[PDB]
């Protein structure tokens, strides 16, 4: 009996297999890394280095998400809630989060936590949710949601594109990103996008962006921020820190 995907990733859990990777955002007009999203790994004794699309998934069937994510955050303030003096005032840390998550409250418990590791307004805590997993939960049961921002967490719609809350923050799918230069029909809905993010007063990420064709693009219609290939590649901690370092001593 070679036990089960489920205990398996229990098993993964306690023995901490699951790491972050940290992808770097950009501001539009380029400059010094203003924020990571923080990205699961799997670690795995036997298999390398597992990516999500491979796991998350019966982590959110399972329901066993809702503890991963939480391991994931303690380790992220362990990880940098030393080293606070590296990241820029205001640094944003993103998390991706399940609808499983958006039950109750205990969430708001792991985002003080977390916060609370380090210095008072010094970073900005940030949840990314796909436009799918606010439906389903529609609408109306949402103290968290307030009860998030009250403590200063801000909510991004994953995937946008690809109905409604108090969101902060819009990430284009890199689906659109991809098409930059090589579809009109493409170039304008991103432009609405865009637009509509500006009207709503929400900041706006472009995901995968990999040319600077697409960087000039995205830049040139004010988007708030880049995340990508060219800006850089998920990461492990020693590759972050060692990067975070360059930039302190020049700018
Ligand atoms: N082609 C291309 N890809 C790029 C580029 N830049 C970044 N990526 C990849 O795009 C994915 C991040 O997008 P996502 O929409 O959060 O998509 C994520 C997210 O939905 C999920 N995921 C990862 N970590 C977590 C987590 O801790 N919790 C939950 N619920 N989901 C997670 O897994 C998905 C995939 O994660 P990864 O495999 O790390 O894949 C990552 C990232 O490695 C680029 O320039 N080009
Ligand atoms: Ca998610
Ligand atoms: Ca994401
Ligand atoms: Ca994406």
């Amino acid at each position: 009996r070679v036990a089960s995907p489920s205990s398996e990733l229990r098993r993964a859990l306690e023995a901490n297999e699951f790491i972050p990777y940290y992808q770097p955002l950009s501001p539009g007009q380029g400059g010094r890394w203003i924020g990571v999203e923080v990205l699961m790994r799997w670690r795995h004794p036997r298999e390398g280095l597992i990516r999500p699309d491979l796991f998350i998934p019966f982590a959110e069937r399972s329901g066993l998400i809702v503890p991963m994510t939480r391991a994931l955050m303690r380790q992220v303030a362990e990880d940098l809630g030393g080293h606070a003096g590296k990241l820029e005032p205001g640094f944003h840390i993103g998390f991706n989060i399940s609808a499983t998550h958006c039950h109750e409250l205990a969430l708001v418990d792991d985002c003080r936590e977390l916060l609370a590791a380090f210095p008072p307004g010094h970073i900005t805590l940030v949840l990314e949710l796909t436009e799918r997993e606010l439906i389903e939960s529609s609408e109306v049961t949402d103290r968290l949601f307030d009860e998030l921002h009250a403590l200063g967490v801000k909510i991004a719609i994953d995937d946008f594109g690809t109905r409604k809350f108090q969101v902060d923050c819009l990430k284009i799918d890199q689906s659109f990103v991809a098409r930059i230069g090589i579809d009109t029909l493409s170039g304008h809905i991103l432009d609405s996008i865009v637009e509509l993010s500006a009207k709503l007063d929400l900041d706006i990420v472009a995901e995968g962006v990999e040319t600077p064709e697409q960087r000039d693009y995205l830049a040139a219609r004010g988007v708030d921020y880049l995340q990508g290939y060219l800006i850089g590649r998920p990461m492990p901690l020693e590759s972050l820190l060692s990067s975070l370092t360059v930039q302190e001593g020049q700018g």
